[PDB]
């Protein structure tokens, strides 16, 4: 009596579950045949216009220190770095200990090395030219006698092939199908709480995979009041991600003209060393307009003193250790950079223009968690400049307690992983099922978004939304990205690239759960009607979920998304009752 | 009308041989966070919940099961899965090095040092090492030139084994992609090819424990209540017959000495592991076995020898020389290989009238193996610190009939060695892959309980039971199929390994196209469920002319397509055109 | 007669030109399976013998020769097939060392050599007995008796795995379901023209995936006279080709007995060179009768006249360079040939404006070949012991223009070589690929026994083409398992080494592009609501602004291929505006259903 069971195929309630993302690009504005080691010649053309609807009443917590998109792309970029390294040739025989003298200049930085090597198998020997500097050469047995690479005693070094470019491209991570992506718009979300002003979106936004440490550049601005985030403070063994509103923009350059000379080793082997030099050489200085840097720190200390009992807070430079960890390591214009940040944190303040960062460049790049493999870049000819907006910092607080009640800050840096978190804090993946379970007691203006929040009604419009979200679940051209008819004719690409793993992965996923819904409904009730009541039977013998309809007319689908996790037996027993009700009727017309 | 009103039928135990590829199935019992230190398996990534299967006991039927398709798939899979491990593993780059080998205190021919005089790959320095070595690993000249070198150097390259990985088996379960079935013969008293009397079916296999075994069958499965040997060609002396055992035979083996481990640096990412040093006692590894049980057991087996095949005399000569592997008994346990001179087992001779202490065997260890069908593949193992004690159940013996003259001695059964192919044949001896076409056609005379159910009777309603079979296919949540809940999540992050999931996605993508491939005919015929889909076609008796009785109760439906469903294919087209010329007349004229 | 509802159609046999991944077919694997080594170079699925090819001699649209699709896509295929077989083979790396060579005497083509070789660990051989041809060495100096490998600047070091042979297998390309291959039963129109008699074909006829220079082997024939294929600025300067009307054939010789000596190199590697020669050597030579050459070559003049009025002709020899297209290039016997055509084109024809009836060819062979489109990696070819006799048919040649004015009333046709692309671009000329858009839109009709195949109603009778739609479904885009799953489950699963060849990854790509289409078309049929039927009518008045045509022109004699280009402009309109009008009655339908 009263049936108490309906599937309600039109219900927008989610499951907090990871999946595999879907990759995308926007190379339709560029189409450069140089392949841009991230972009790898144009993933898929982006959408012309994405859509969002604010979902005002949902207030879900998002621990951004538990987001799987952090770790999932963490393997992806390394693998993208791993793949595009692989075909290009490696410096295996070039590991010989070498003599090396400095250049005529400063302070004896640049060093011209000479060395024997049997490059070819044609038995070659010659004192070959090689130009370096003191950041890649370790000395052996004395400061002045012997010289060798700081790596290749242990690691593996490889010359990346010069054709591809180190220019980060604004991409879109995007979800394949069915399951979607959430967005936190209200400000001051420190990363451990709930958030408000929440909308959803299919592809994220223009994400830029930048890699430099000790600062954050070309990231977002969040043009409001300043906010700073960290997983923890009292656990002082954590780190602080700083975010900044005011777009500080810093220009940097290489102060000299350079050429490209190659060492022709053997088959397919043309080692590109530092060719030559014309002019004088500087330390590639960076000027900041310090009055902004004098300014914006005073913004920070106000929004930090409050979090630690209006108490003394100061800045000290970081300690010793590793060049990737304490030095401002930097990459723009393709070529890498190190910069001494001591002129920025010599600043201890407690409440009442031009600059020179003597910078360095770095060629061979080790891993960040291993000792195994190391990547090498060729020198780029001529001069180069780079100017970019800088937004947000990376800071830690030292754990030792002093006898003043003050806090020493030393700048964080040394991880790939949390660098991407700053672009991901607004976002959360969620898994979508249109499935539902809700008893019926009743008779037996457009929202594009995937939520309507008024779960007190099933039926005023809460049925009508996923009707429109079913229109997502089938799409060909410009609705669904993958089933776009033009690119499928275009895509005769091999799958051995990380693309062809990730590309069809989404497509085989998209089809199967589309059929997975389709089978599981079709054996149990066809979707010709959205509400499945052929007097499908009542459940109050073991459901017993004590409620009446008018309090279901004032509720959310909150308990409704946690009835049949305790009682999924109810879901299964309607299947056999579907099986039991059909096994008597059809064979009755048979015999 | 008694005119043949054709009608489709969805749900019928239609069989055919097929050659498909399968998924794995196991438990998180011995998981312990090793899908990488385990073996090739990756701990068998998907999950077997529960062997909820139902067998069938209706009919006897010919199957000739010794000619199957699982066996050669397993030959490709495991060797590939062996390749999967060693591909990130390093390569021994100095191979045919000088190796000044000697050892102090002359048991002789024991473990020796060999003193590398090598150059590293990075620098240009020449250095000296110590390295412990068995006798079975080197090849000298003249016994005093110290010309010992690694045996498989001139064959091919030799790798190390990425020493963090173990070597135990795990009982796995081959599960077919659904829409299929797996058949098995368990009516007792049965051997090899020919018919059986049991139509018992399963969805997944039992716990195959795939150890690559030598001469004896090692903790696989025991036989039935009676010792039986499987059916082969008893002529031709080249079928290498194998007999199972009713009882189990138990043997434990152990190296008495304990050993340490060193690490020798070679080059970039090349720290090579060898035996460090030995503590005190240097006794050889032996293997003891109660001969009184062994004296008993062979008495049983020669009874089944003479009576089933030539009852006169039998001489167990040992196998003669040749292969270093086929002669001795190369046992694996503890993640460790060792060979065994089993000559102290077959010095027996048997007759009928004149018939009716725990022997120990000296075994010995080799550090190098080789591919058996190929010269191109060779492997190491890391020396395991300390001591290893592990036992084993013996489950069967591999036999070879020889001889050209017999009046002196009628039977020469030398202990047969393996091919590596037959070890699966020892365990896949009763299985067969069967595709199902659930659709089928037969006349109607009206126009317009287990997993297979009755292979003999009529279908009152048992087709409907075949539908829940046919629609579990991509449930996604329902736990019998593969449950697709942890089964999705275990692979969706790590499909990038591409050794086992490439089966699984191909298992996926085959399952869906057999779904739609069965749907497309249903979609075109407009049946779309309803399980019977009556039409109105008067069909000629050009094919079958029998009365309404015997077509309908006296005969079955597996035989039905064999007996007169012949050069048809056009019967499909006849019901195809009928519906279109119906609906066009129904819609744009009526 | 003015209800004028639109009607959905599924299976109107239309097509558009597209690009698609390919899919093999070779049922000769079931015929002969000698070894799995040519099959390692050429692994393929077996299909149904006796397919159904249906002739539709009404539609005669233009066939884009010289811009055709498949010439591109298979070209990059075969390089990867050659790359796939080469990668696990060894790389003869340290043999770039200089080679002290002496002359074997009993010309001076073949030469014995000796050099230093460092092995695996430690052994040094003084005089390795290495035997070499003339045309694989370079003098470091002219008076120097030391010689070096020619292309050893780059990766010459690859040598083939010697258990593998190199013999062509009749292969057939297939597109997956939803697609079709076309073929021109019109008798030898031109290069680039619309031809009348055409047909459908699922998978093409036998192809020998071979390579040749100024020559074509085992191709097709002309049922008519000799025909040619060309284009516009070919008449300015670009290579044209030759298709002879009937096959002439040569039988081309071997030297003698050969011996396959192995040379130890290192750990997992062993180089193979010619050990020993039994007897004295005759050069390899081909036999061909000049009378067969004489009779056909005047027909070439008849064709050069059927083009350039009746002007006379001179065949000077090809060029003064390019050692790869100055001679011939065969692969039979697992061996690469070169034959000087100097003795062949001592020809010039009559001004119409006999000794030794058979002719021999002084020929040579090289052990080392090299790719051309990129300077780089190169293959060594192993010696073949025994006898290397060979014979094949000649069916075609390739020719240049030689633009210019010298005598002002003559022309030179020095024979054309070419790239690798032309050899297929020759014999793929009848063939082109289309897709199917089986969804159809045409307005309603006012009124409320012979076999055809794939496109059997698409030729003509377009109102009557509305009958029999499902033959355009059942096997054509339905029946995914037709040759994609039917007979391949064993043998192309039986030992595919490393499980991912170039064919299977296409085949993986093949099966999904079927169902992505098939679900995706069903997706729209999901959205369109009229699903579970074949045709259906919605409730929207077709405005005459789309087509003010009289209804008899539609349902009797106007082609669906030009019907669609008339509706083409308003396609994105109807697709949107009718499903929302469907959604307009649907949002009232739940208002009728729920409320
Ligand atoms: C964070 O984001 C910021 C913001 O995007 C990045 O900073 C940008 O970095 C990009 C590249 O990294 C800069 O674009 C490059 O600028 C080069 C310098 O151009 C200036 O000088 C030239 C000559 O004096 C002027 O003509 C330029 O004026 C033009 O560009 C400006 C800026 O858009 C326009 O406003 C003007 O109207 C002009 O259109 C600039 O004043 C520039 O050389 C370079 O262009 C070459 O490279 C591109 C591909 O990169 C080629 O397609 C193109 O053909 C050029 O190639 C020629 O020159 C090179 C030079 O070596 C030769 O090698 C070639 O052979 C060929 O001759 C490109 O436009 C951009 O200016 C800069 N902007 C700012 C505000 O910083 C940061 O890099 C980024 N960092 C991180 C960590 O994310
Ligand atoms: C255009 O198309 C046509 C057809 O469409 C092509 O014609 C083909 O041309 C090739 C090349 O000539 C032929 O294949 C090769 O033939 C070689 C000659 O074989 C004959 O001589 C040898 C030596 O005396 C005999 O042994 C042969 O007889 C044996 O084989 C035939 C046929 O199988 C049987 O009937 C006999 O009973 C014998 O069994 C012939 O008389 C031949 O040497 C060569 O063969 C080997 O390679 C395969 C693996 O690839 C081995 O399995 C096989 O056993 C042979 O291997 C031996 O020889 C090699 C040589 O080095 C050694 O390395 C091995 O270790 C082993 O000792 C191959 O068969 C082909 O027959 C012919 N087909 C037709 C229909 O004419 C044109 O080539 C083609 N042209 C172009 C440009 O594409
Ligand atoms: C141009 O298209 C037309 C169709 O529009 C096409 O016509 C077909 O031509 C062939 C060849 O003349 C005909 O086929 C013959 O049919 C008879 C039976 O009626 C068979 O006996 C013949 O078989 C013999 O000859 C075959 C070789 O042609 C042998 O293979 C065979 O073993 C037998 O010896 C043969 O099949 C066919 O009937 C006509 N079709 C019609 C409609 O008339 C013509 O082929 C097309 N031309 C091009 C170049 O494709
Ligand atoms: C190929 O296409 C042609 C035309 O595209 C088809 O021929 C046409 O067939 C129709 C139907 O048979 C003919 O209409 C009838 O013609 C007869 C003869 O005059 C007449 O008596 C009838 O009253 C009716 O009008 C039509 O005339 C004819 N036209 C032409 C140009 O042939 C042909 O059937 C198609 N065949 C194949 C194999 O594709
Ligand atoms: C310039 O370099 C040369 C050669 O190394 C050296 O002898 C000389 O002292 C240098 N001079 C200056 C001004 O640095």
């Amino acid at each position: 009596e009263k049936l108490w069971v309906t599937v309600y195929y039109g219900v927008p309630v989610w499951k907090e579950a990871t999946t595999t993302l879907f990759c995308a690009s926007d190379a339709k504005a560029y189409d450069t045949e140089v392949h841009n080691v991230w972009a790898t010649h144009a993933c898929v053309p982006t959408d012309p216009n994405p859509q969002e609807v604010v979902l005002e009443n949902v207030t879900e917590h998002f621990n951004m220190w538990k987001n799987n998109m952090v770790e999932q792309m963490q393997e992806d970029i390394i693998s993208l770095w791993d793949q595009s390294l692989k075909p290009c040739v490696k410096l295996t025989p070039l590991c010989v200990t070498l003599n090396c003298k400095d250049v005529n200049a400063e302070r004896g930085e640049i060093k011209n090395c000479s060395f024997n090597i049997t490059t070819s198998i044609r038995d070659e020997v010659q004192k070959e030219y090689a130009l370096f500097y003191k950041l890649d050469v370790v000395p052996i047995d004395n400061n002045n006698t012997s010289y060798r690479l700081i790596s290749c005693d242990t690691s593996v070094i490889t010359q990346a092939c010069p054709k591809i470019s180190f220019e980060p491209i604004p991409i879109h991570y995007c979800a394949p199908a069915g399951f979607a992506i959430l967005k936190c718009n209200d400000k001051t979300f420190n990363g451990k709480g709930p958030c408000k002003n929440v909308s959803t979106v299919q592809c994220t936004h223009g994400i830029r995979p930048v890699v430099s440490t000790q600062l954050l550049l070309n990231g977002s601005l969040a043009e409001e009041e300043v906010v700073i985030r960290s997983d923890n403070f009292t656990n002082n063994a954590k780190t602080i991600i700083v975010q900044l509103k005011e777009s500080v923009e810093i220009n940097c350059t290489r102060p000299n003209n350079n050429t490209r000379k190659s060492i022709h080793i053997g088959p397919g082997r043309a080692f590109y060393t530092t060719g030559e030099i014309i002019g004088d050489i500087r330390q590639a200085h960076c000027n900041i307009s310090r009055a902004k840097w004098n300014d914006t720190l005073k913004q920070i200390v106000i929004k930090l003193r409050e979090q630690f009992e209006n108490k003394t807070i100061v800045f000290n430079h970081s300690s010793g250790g590793d060049p990737e960890i304490v030095m401002h390591s930097f990459n723009c214009g393709g070529e890498f950079f190190y910069c001494n940040s001591t002129q920025l944190f010599n600043s201890t303040w407690n409440n009442n223009n031009t600059i020179t960062l003597p910078c360095r460049i770095k060629q061979i790049i080790n891993m960040w968690q291993e000792v195994g493999k190391a990547m090498y870049a060729p020198p780029i000819r001529g001069q180069i400049r780079c100017s970019s907006n800088i937004t947000g910092l990376l800071l830690t607080r030292d754990g030792g307690i002093n006898e003043n009640g003050t806090e020493i800050f030393r700048p964080g840096g040394g991880d790939m992983r949390d660098n991407w978190r700053s672009e991901l804090y607004k976002y959360k993946v969620v898994k979508i099922e249109p499935l539902g379970v809700a008893p019926t007691k009743a008779k037996r203006a457009v929202f594009l978004g995937f939520l309507g929040a008024a779960g007190s009604t099933m039926g005023a419009a809460s049925m009508t939304l996923t009707v429109q979200a079913r229109l997502l679940l089938s799409g060909i051209v410009q609705q669904q990205n993958n089933l776009l008819r033009a690119i499928e004719a275009q895509q005769r690409m091999l799958q051995l690239t990380v693309w062809g793993i990730k590309q069809l992965q989404a497509r085989v996923l998209a089809v199967e759960r589309y059929l997975g819904d389709q089978q599981l409904l079709g054996i149990w009730g066809c979707s010709g009607k959205l509400i499945c009541t052929t007097a499908v039977p009542w459940n109050a013998s073991w459901s017993n979920k004590s409620l009446d309809r008018i309090w279901n007319n004032m509720t959310w689908m909150e308990w409704e998304r946690e009835i049949d996790n305790y009682t999924s037996e109810i879901y299964t027993l309607i299947e056999e009752s579907q099986n039991q009700q059909e096994k008597n009727e059809q064979e009755l017309l048979e015999l």
